[PDB]
């Protein structure tokens, strides 16, 4: 599949601007809740790139009928 | 005036678990600037949920072989 | 607060390519209507646009390493 | 690259309401392509939020003051 370091090359050329995660993978359970506080955060963000889409649009009308 | 109710209402009828917006909006400067600071937290969190999949993915695999 | 003249020209100021909806609004019951099919419409798409966004990422992975 | 099983499990795990998408991926071009698919979708859905989240501003103000 992809070692950390294979892992860390596709992070890079995907997100050329961040930098790769360090995570502490020494058994399953590691992996399950590293997925677990993913999955929750991957929650977290869909909601709040939500509330930010909703204030561009209504900020995009407002200074259209201002503009 | 410039007041916003069904805005208000509307981001209550969506996310009823965060904070009104606070927005300085006054001037078409004001909005501008806002329209600014949410494209950019929008590009932002956008990269930082794909980050969040890519992780997600890879976490996922791994615990394949491994279980 | 806008009305037609400005709804129309915030509308094509926004969505240059796309038509203005032209809604059926004549009481309260319609714009209660419009608005849960809109409320819908929108968790609906939103959920497509996460799961392409899912297979975007997903596909650019295998494009990595592979 | 992280590969199979593991892209469904993050399939089933993020969306429910959803079966994953069994794609055609026998070459770098069906990959592409796919791609190619999947972004041309993610423009044409984020046009068709946008427009119903402008509508639902519309709408929320509109009632509001009639209702």
């Amino acid at each position: 599949m992809v070692d950390p370091v294979g892992f860390a090359e596709a992070w890079k050329a995907q997100f050329p601007d961040s930098e790769p995660p360090r995570m502490e993978l020494r058994s399953v359970g590691d992996i399950e809740q590293e997925l677990e506080r993913a999955k929750a955060s991957i929650r977290r963000l869909e909601q709040e790139v939500n509330q930010e889409r909703f204030r561009m649009i209504y900020l995009q009308t407002l200074l259209a009928k201002e503009k």
